[PDB]
């Protein structure tokens, strides 16, 4: 069980298609056929499915002990019914381009499942950070870019990066500054090129703790609904039940503190190096030190090493954030849990579905929860495309424009009840009292990531319903995310062919 | 006491690197020595000081008399850690790169104290607007938008012209036209190329008086703050005290009246060719009739010539706001006032401020008090880059949902009192009632420039109080300044070098 | 004996870098140590290798029957020491990355071998043209430009496609019309994208005869030089031996007739479907009319149907110019030849050329015979980016200016032997009449070709000698090629970086 990730993600848009096709004729509303209409689904289908245009590099470098190298990157863009294209950029020496192309299929799903107007896209650098000097990673990442962009690959009109495995801030904002100041000088836009770049240049308030928020209130949005926890006897609720980590990277990371400053007990957490299990909770923030001075997870001296992988110890909710396939059929039989959360992109592979369907055991799909990410990146591509602080033309006014419905109120009841005379203070609560000057750049953040996971969220729960796909929420996510895509090839009078 | 413009806005720069060189060190988190640290400090700090790009011109013109001439163009970018840059155009027989440099740089720190998005920039033309026709203006005008633009210094994504000394709406709007016709034809965000433009031409409410409204606001937040009010020995209120203007065009102009209708009594005024004192108050409207009628506020049968300069008159406020260098060591000595607004860019020597700190006078950096202007353009080129007249979408969607929040307050106590049918009526009062409708264009300018110049006060005082520097207000600004432009150049990679 | 084609070509490569290295370091000029040198050499070979770019595509097109189809096309640019980079299109369902990215390379070395100034490139299309209508075609090759065009894969200053495998004059048409009316319709050089255009859309005199005379002044070049003719032992000419053809196509049919019109007496010729086999001549005239008439070469009354391989077939010299990899392990021991010649592109696996330097045979790189399509589409690319019918401006001109040289000599000689009175006739040939007026448009086309193809050959067997490769010419032409391709990495200083 280690299908090709492009056969696998295809796998999936497969079984969503297969339940579709249907449903999608009756809404085809041009005048053909029945058979006809079928002809033309299936074919939109086939245009849907692969990607539309695989870049490919070769980067000669100059190490700094005066050697070269060649440098291997990839750069999909899934498809162009929406611009531009989002997608991450990786790396590792595993990337690929059978691997690229299928994680860009999945963004323009993601987009598709949370609303986001992105193509998908993704880009993989062969490579291994934790060799390099931290002035290579630069003539890299730069380089990178300078190759990109000369071929209509980066540019807040065609495709926007991303931070991804083994990046960060620091990268984003090597490539914001290469591309603003050879490529896109002139062009206003030329800083909203990538998301994910530091405050200071122009990021936004929790773009890291973004994706964790994700995992967080995706799964809130199903522990919280009871027809679900019926079947798979549970309780709604964080603090009477528990979960375990892997990959505490920063998916896995800042899914612990959101689900942990609620009650639920990390079990767990592991890596690359081993893990670190205690059945009584791990403290988010004493093992983030750690990362910071010890190199590793392990050493805790608050926990002890298990001589076993995360993905079979016995918990609530697992949570795989560090790498694809990682759940197969031979890890399948041994989960030993209730709920499998996913925060890295496909960890499961298409034959330990089933098992899990049979074995009872909700599945909640990578689109779904590692979209919150995508959806503050677009915050972020939309902050820094109007040039403004967001709410700072309106915060005095508001903050006025409150005390004088607050007042009319009272002088409006000084009038009725006033013939004593008797003050009526209307006067602001203590919540209330936050969002007098408005929305801030944090409010609309904590919320429009909290907003666009609840559509979602109803829009998976009510699809599986009309079509009976019980506890394959990943189905029914794909069902919503197909066809949304589809209405737009299908109105666009799909080519000029 | 006349040192190179740029030799002494550096010499600011100085003294404010020397305090904040400690305070930044321990903010800067990458891993090195302490000294190293020191090392990397210093270097950014000789990277912020000198200006990225000083163009210089040469302009062929045909006066109407046939004749050609030459003319000396300026233009500097400061800094390039934010785009666009702003930046005024200053027509004057006294400008030179040794200027231009300078008042360039102070845009870069204007901007980083009221957190306006721009480098710094300016431009100059070494003319005499008082000589020329007012076609020949056009024919310089036009010509010095067309050397700048093939060349990269006009456009919205790399400078933003304004006005300035010897320039109006007039002029701003020449440059807007010949942009949009030209070179940024198919841009669509053409015409926002410049701001200052007429109202008709995308303008603002208010742009004119928007200065005048920062030397306002300014001094009110400091009037207004008795920790300083006690050890100047005064008292906060305008009513109760004068003020003087210097050079009593635009700025000097709108300082008065905006100053004026608090109560505070415009004592005399002063241009190239003299004093007009009155120890009871001039009309600011009076006088204007005279600029546009006798050519000069002398002959200003309402007072009298004063044999001697303003900035030796008694008075509470003095005010600055015609040119550069005016007080100085000789003149520093016999100033006898309490306060020292700026409406000018550095209208102060250095020399000048230990004088006024060993007065005991406190001076009110130009940093702080003419920023209103920017912030003003900033909402000008912040308008005219979205298209659409600020809060039209939602006049008549507000009003309607204001009828309702006031409505279901009625509606909800007519059921718990309205057990006697009573008619609870929940109006609006006279001052929301014109904020109903929302935010009006000009709504926004008030409260935006009114709020701008209540954070920027805020963190003056606020640094002023964690270092000690009692009065010297300016110093406490330039630490503001600078610990934010080096967060940018800190976090960015500064370059691919 | 089938390697990855990609994977044979850099063993080409390899045996090459494994010659050269040693001569190389010595003239290389920086100071170094001796096996630093060579860690820099070594590592500029790794650059030069791989291709810098492999773009991917997929296509929705509607038949005519109205049904999608999605269609893979590719484009490598195998370097870009040298722009713009030249490649044809291929048609065929046998196309992949792993194709195009080696045939991409041999034209960086073809044009490296006949001192071309372009990279390789080469573009493929998973399809069989043999199926699609003739509409479809279009459909289909607009739709191929219109995707590279917008990413930076066609236009005169990146790459330039040109015919190749199933394409002709008519789709090159095609291409040079979409991208003049889309993207280049500003650009001057608009309608010099493309080489291989038809006559009347800015051709050469023989484009399509290009690549068959060079395959003739190959043959030429080396059959009259006794050196290896002694060797291989045969006799200096042609009518003297004969000679077969595999691929009736462009390649073959026009190998035929330049090298049947001296003599050389084709004896056979096959295709997908069989072999023509007459050991006394083809007529190429006849034998191309039922291409037109009978759909293939079979049926020829003149000729029979031969039970095998033209590969097998006794003769003087095979031309393989059909497809890749025909000769192999299993086709060489049973050749029954002298010379193999090459119009097809790597069509002998490595393996094979052992065998046929062991069986005393030599082999010709294709490196060196079809280069002559290379060298006249750059004379097409050089044609239409100078505007002018070559030789226009100066025909009346040149025929005057010698009629007054001849004439000079004449008068001269009329006053030394003109005693007598008589009469000198300094008059042209019949030869020098035809090139009184200068060089034409088709004149320097059948000398730049016999011309350049005149120093490669030299070239090449000044370095058969240098190392000793013996009949390896092969060898001999990578290294030829890896020299000059490696000067220019040496001193561009590689990178940036
Ligand atoms: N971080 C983000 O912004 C987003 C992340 N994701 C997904 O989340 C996943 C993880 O988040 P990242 O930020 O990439 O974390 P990261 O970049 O910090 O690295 C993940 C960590 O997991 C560990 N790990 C990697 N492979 C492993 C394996 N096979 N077994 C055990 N441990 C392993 C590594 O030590 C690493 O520290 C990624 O796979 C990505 O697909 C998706 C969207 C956004
Ligand atoms: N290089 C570029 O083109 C960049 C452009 N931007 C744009 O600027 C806008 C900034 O808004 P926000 O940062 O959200 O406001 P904000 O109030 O969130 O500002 C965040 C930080 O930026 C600093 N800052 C503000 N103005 C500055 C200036 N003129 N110079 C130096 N530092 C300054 C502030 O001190 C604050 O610490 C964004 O909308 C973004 O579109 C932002 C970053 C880089
Ligand atoms: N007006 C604006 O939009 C802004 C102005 N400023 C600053 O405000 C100052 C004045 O405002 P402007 O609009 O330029 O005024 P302005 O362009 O109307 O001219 C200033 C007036 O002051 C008088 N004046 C000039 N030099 C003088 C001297 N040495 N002694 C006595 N009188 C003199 C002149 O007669 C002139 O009428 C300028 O120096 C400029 O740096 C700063 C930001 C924006
Ligand atoms: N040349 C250009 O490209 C210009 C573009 N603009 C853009 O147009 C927008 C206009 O909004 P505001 O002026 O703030 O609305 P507004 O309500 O403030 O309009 C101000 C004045 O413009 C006039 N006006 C409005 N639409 C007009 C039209 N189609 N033709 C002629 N006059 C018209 C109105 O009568 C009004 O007196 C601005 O957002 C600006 O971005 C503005 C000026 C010039
Ligand atoms: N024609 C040109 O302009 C150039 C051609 N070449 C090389 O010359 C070769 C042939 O020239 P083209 O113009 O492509 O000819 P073409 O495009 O006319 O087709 C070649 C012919 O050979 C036959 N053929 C193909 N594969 C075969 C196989 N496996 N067995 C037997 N017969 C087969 C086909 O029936 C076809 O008619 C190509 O492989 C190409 O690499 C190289 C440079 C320029
Ligand atoms: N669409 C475009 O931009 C094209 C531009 N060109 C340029 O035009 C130049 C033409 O030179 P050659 O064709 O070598 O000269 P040529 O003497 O070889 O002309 C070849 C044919 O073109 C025809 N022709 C010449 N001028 C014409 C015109 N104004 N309209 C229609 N047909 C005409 C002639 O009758 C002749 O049959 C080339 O250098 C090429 O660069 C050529 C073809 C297409
Ligand atoms: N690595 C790390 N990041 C943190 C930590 N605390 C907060 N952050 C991030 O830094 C940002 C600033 O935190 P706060 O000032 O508390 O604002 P906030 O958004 O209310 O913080 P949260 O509610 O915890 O998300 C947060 O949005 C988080 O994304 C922490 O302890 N460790
Ligand atoms: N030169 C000049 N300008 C004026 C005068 N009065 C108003 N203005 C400017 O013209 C604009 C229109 O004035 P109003 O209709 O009163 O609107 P406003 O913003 O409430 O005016 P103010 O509150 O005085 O700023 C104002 O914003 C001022 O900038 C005046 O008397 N002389
Ligand atoms: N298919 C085909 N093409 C031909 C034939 N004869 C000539 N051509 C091509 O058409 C062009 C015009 O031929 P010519 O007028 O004889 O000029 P040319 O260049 O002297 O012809 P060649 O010397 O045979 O190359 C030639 O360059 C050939 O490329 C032919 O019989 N069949």
């Amino acid at each position: 069980d280690d299908p090709n990730f492009f056969k696998m993600v295809e796998g999936f848009f497969d079984r969503g298609a297969s339940i579709v096709e249907d449903k999608l004729v009756e809404d085809l509303k041009t005048r053909e056929t029945e058979e006809q209409k079928r002809n033309r689904v299936r074919s939109i289908l086939r245009i849907i499915k692969p990607c539309n245009h695989v870049l490919s590099l070769s980067f000669p470098i100059r190490r700094d002990d005066g050697s070269w190298e060649v440098i291997e990157g990839y750069r999909a863009q899934h498809s162009q019914h929406r611009t531009p294209c989002k997608g991450g950029i990786r790396y590792s020496t595993d990337v690929s381009v059978d691997e690229v192309k299928a994680l860009a299929s999945l963004m323009t799903y993601k987009c598709a499942v949370v609303d986001v107007p992105f193509g998908g896209a993704k880009a993989g650098v062969k490579i291994n950070p934790k060799n390099y000097t931290d002035n290579e990673l630069e003539k890299i990442t730069r380089r990178f870019t300078m190759e990109l962009a000369k071929k209509g690959f980066i540019g807040p009109g065609v495709d926007v990066p991303a931070p991804d495995m083994s990046t960060g801030e620091r990268e984003m904002s090597w490539i914001a500054d290469t591309y603003a100041s050879t490529i896109g000088h002139y062009d206003i836009n030329a800083h909203a090129c990538v998301t994910g770049k530091p405050i200071s240049q122009g990021g936004i308030h929790g773009r890291i703790s973004a994706t964790g928020r994700g995992v967080f209130h995706g799964i809130e949005n199903f522990i919280n609904e009871a027809s679900y926890m019926s079947i798979l006897g549970m309780t709604p609720g964080f603090g009477d039940k528990t979960f375990v980590v892997q990959g505490f990277g920063n998916v896995g990371l800042h899914s612990m503190r959101y689900l942990h400053r609620f009650g639920a007990k990390c079990i767990t957490v592991g890596e690359s190096d081993g893990s670190i299990w205690n059945p009584d909770g791990i403290d988010p923030k004493e093992l983030e030190d750690f990362k910071l001075q010890h190199g590793t997870i392990l050493g805790f001296p608050k926990a002890k090493i298990y001589e076993g992988s995360i993905l079979e110890v016995d918990c609530d909710i697992l949570i795989p954030a560090a790498s694809e396939k990682q759940l197969t059929k031979s890890n399948a039989p041994r989960v030993k849990a209730k709920i499998i959360a996913e925060g890295a992109n496909g960890p499961t592979t298409p034959e330990a579905d089933k098992i899990f369907l049979e074995r009872n055991i909700m599945v909640i799909p990578d689109l779904y929860l590692n979209a919150g990410g995508v959806t503050v990146s677009y915050f972020e591509w939309l902050n820094n495309l109007n040039h403004v602080s967001y709410g700072r033309l309106t915060f005095k006014y508001e903050r006025d424009s409150n005390y004088h419905l607050l007042m009319s109120v009272q002088e409006s009841l000084e009038r009725k009840f006033g013939k004593h005379g008797g003050t009526i203070p209307i006067v602001p609560t203590a919540e209330f009292q936050d969002r007098i000057s408005g929305a801030s750049e944090k409010d609309i953040v904590h919320s429009g990531l909290a907003y666009t996971m609840e559509r979602s969220a109803r829009q998976i729960m009510r699809t599986a319903m009309k079509y009976n796909l019980g506890l394959d929420l990943r189905t029914a996510a794909y069902v919503n995310a197909i066809e949304k895509v589809f209405r737009v090839y299908n109105e666009a009078g799909v080519t000029f062919t």
